[PDB]
């Protein structure tokens, strides 16, 4: 019955809002500076970056500070995602070692999915939207850290072209966690039973919310290829900073879900 799917769709969107402080709705409202009830401070070089603290709650180089921000932002999102994931029906019932494995492997694909909500083609919101750092300022950093964000902007523009809203994303990111082809899953079939369910919810949720978009379902499922390549590119980048920056700490949670290859 499609009516139970809808009850599932509503439950997830509700836990989504409850787990993530900055929705896509709030982000698009900040970004279209026609809604100027709260406008972002814009960082665009190092001058802007320095004044961004006379204004915003924010000798140790800048590209690394930039990056250990992106680091501890990633910690932030992982804890919001694991909280969101507990709320997915059946997920907390699963073998504990497999809870950990869906999370290990689904979380980064989910940071970059949601990173798109914060993104347009010129930059990305910062500190839960108070600030907005340009895409070029990012591109300009010290020669290694000078391109880590660049494949996110690449995916985000093409992903944001589908124009999903949060009530669509909440079901999509659930599908991502509940994959079943993650490495090392002891019992995968109950995982596939839940995802069959999430897929059905997602399919009819897109069908009802975007009824002029033939096969948005097929086209949204394809973008899962782009997340996998973002994650690999990122882990490769990550290793170069390790060696060419032996003074560069990394958070052990991030360090923990990063078991490479
Ligand atoms: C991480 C962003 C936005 O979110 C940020 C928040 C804060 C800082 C700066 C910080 S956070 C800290 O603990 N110390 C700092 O110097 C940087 C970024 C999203 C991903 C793309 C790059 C930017």
């Amino acid at each position: 019955e499609s009516a139970d799917l809808r009850a599932l769709a509503k439950h997830l969107y509700d836990s989504y809002i409850k787990s993530f402080p900055l929705t896509k709705a709030k982000a698009r409202a900040i970004l279209t500076g026609k809604t100027t009830d709260k406008s972002p401070f814009v960082i665009y070089d190092m001058n802007s970056l320095m004044m961004g603290e006379d204004k915003i709650k924010f000798s140790k180089e800048v590209a690394i500070r930039i990056f250990q921000g992106c680091q501890f932002r990633s910690v932030e999102a992982v804890q919001e995602i694991t909280e969101y994931a507990k709320s997915i029906p059946g997920f907390v019932n699963l073998d504990l070692n497999d809870q950990v494995t869906l999370l290990k492997y689904g979380v980064h694909e989910i940071i970059y999915t949601m990173l798109a909500s914060l993104m347009n083609k010129d930059g990305v919101l910062i500190s839960e939207g108070q600030g907005f750092m340009t895409r070029e300022f990012l591109k300009s950093l010290r020669k290694p850290f000078g391109d880590f964000m660049e494949p996110k902007f690449e995916f985000a523009v093409k992903f944001n072209a589908l124009e999903l809203d949060d009530s669509d994303l909440a079901i999509f990111i659930a599908v991502i966690i509940l994959s079943g082809d993650r490495p090392g899953l002891l019992n995968v079939k109950p995982i596939e039973d839940i995802q069959d369910n999430l897929l059905q919810a997602l399919e009819l949720q897109l069908k009802l919310n975007h009824p002029e978009s033939s096969q948005l379902f097929a086209k949204l499922l394809q973008k899962m290829t782009d997340l996998r390549q973002i994650v690999t590119e990122h882990v490769q980048l990550l290793q170069v900073i390790k060696k060419t920056e032996t003074d560069m700490s990394l958070h052990p949670l991030l360090q923990e879900i990063y078991k490479d290859l």
